[PDB]
């Protein structure tokens, strides 16, 4: 039994239909939210694909976790949701090589995941704030 955010990280990782997602309202805010994050943080994740090339071609997977996990000591919702983007990424890369689950980086996920309330906040407030004050400037 998962919690709702978790729930709804897995099925946006899993690229789950919109359709058989138990967490619709959420889901829906949430890859609107790493949508803007993906524009915005476009130069470092280049940068990241390019030191991870090895790692995700090699596909390993042990490898790519405990990065992950060592960009997520102490991090802010903010990071929180940085990380959880650039994971989207890697897993639609992984899954060139063979077919992977969100369930292969349940402990990444859960260090995501942790501050529920802080993380679903951000979520639904900051992160939309950020988008609008964003493209109102072009």
């Amino acid at each position: 039994m998962m919690s709702r955010l978790k729930t709804a990280v897995y099925d946006y990782l899993n690229d789950v239909d919109i359709t058989e997602c138990t967490e619709m309202d959420l889901l829906c805010q949430l890859s609107n939210c790493c949508d803007f994050i993906n524009e915005t943080y476009a130069k470092n994740y280049d940068t990241l694909y390019d030191i991870m090339e090895r790692d995700i071609l090699s596909y390993n997977i042990v490898n790519i976790k405990n990065t992950l996990t060592f960009a997520l000591r102490d991090a802010s919702p903010s990071v929180k949701l940085a990380t959880l983007t650039l994971l989207a990424s890697v897993i639609k890369k992984l899954n060139k090589i063979q077919h992977t689950d969100a369930a292969m980086f349940s402990e990444v996920i859960d260090g995501i995941v942790a501050e529920e309330q802080q993380v679903i906040g951000f979520i639904q407030k900051k992160c939309k704030y950020n988008t609008t004050y964003y493209n109102v400037r072009s």
